[PDB]
């Protein structure tokens, strides 16, 4: 499997990090597992689940104002709703099913105040006994940072265990952790990402994200048909093309698929 990870970077001249928890039954999945990657828009999952569990669900419905002069990155849902306002629970949809740049903004305000969100947002993870990210720029300068920096990164091993507690675990009470799964089960932009790498019958849920520098990420929670979960992080750079290299996502959907691939896959015994 190692082989076949360093063939698609080898082809996609590119960085590939791979992390999948081991289960009861299933070995690990590690390839530059502890390496840093930049989160890009993968935080926004982790920073809904931080509102979510400092405040109780009335929070949801707080409508939270802004201006044109707010909306800095690429925002679908927020250009939208510029005039009208957004409530907290519609900035959290946004935030993970349309990778709204500016929702995630006013979620890292909401959380840690004008100065603060990014500390506030790195202080969720330290929370959740994560001492390797860290967030320190909002959209979006967390996606500008070179190759090495090691501001706004993660790695594909803190990642997946960040979001196998926040899905999987007792990190969030049901009713919240059901409203973060939701919006991951229902996301937008990862059709050519982990989801393409699982037969249909598999349940996918996902949050995104791409930069500069070619970076391109998604990090999943995925369950079997008979619902055995896993959890999935595929992260990405193609740093040798600088600063505007093309991200490629086919990178990602094959990374998934090599995953798939053993993880669907049985060992019965034969007779002898």
């Amino acid at each position: 499997l190692a082989d076949r990870f360093a063939e698609l970077e080898r082809r996609y001249d590119a960085r590939l990090g791979v992390y999948v928890p081991a289960t009861g039954t299933t070995a690990a999945i590690e390839y530059r597992a502890d390496e840093r990657f930049a989160f890009c828009s993968t935080f926004k999952a982790p920073l809904v689940a931080a509102v979510l569990h400092q405040n109780p669900l009335t929070h949801l419905d707080k409508l939270i104002t802004y201006t044109s002069d707010d909306i800095r990155s690429i925002s679908p849902v927020a250009q939208q709703h510029v005039q009208t306002g957004m409530t907290i629970g519609q900035l959290c949809d946004a935030a993970i099913r349309y990778s709204d740049g500016t929702a995630a903004n006013l979620l890292l305000a909401d959380l840690g105040g004008p100065g603060g969100g990014t500390a506030a947002f790195t202080g969720y993870l330290r929370s959740l006994g994560d001492t390797v990210s860290r967030l320190d720029a909002e959209e979006p300068e967390l996606n500008r940072d070179p190759p090495g920096d090691e501001r706004d990164t993660t790695t594909p091993h803190a990642i997946a265990l960040v979001l196998q507690q926040l899905v999987l675990g007792n990190a969030l009470p049901p009713d919240k952790r059901a409203l973060l799964t939701d919006w991951m089960a229902r996301n937008t932009t990862g059709a050519k990402r982990i989801r393409a790498g699982f037969p249909a019958d598999w349940k996918v849920i996902d949050k995104t994200g791409t930069g500069d520098y070619g970076r391109a990420n998604d990090i999943a929670v995925v369950w079997s048909p008979t619902g055995v979960p896993y959890v999935v992080a595929v992260m990405s750079d193609r740093a040798g093309g600088g600063y505007d290299a093309e991200p490629r996502e086919a990178l990602l959907a094959e990374a998934a698929t090599c995953v798939a691939g053993v993880l669907a896959l049985e060992h019965h015994h034969h007779h002898h």
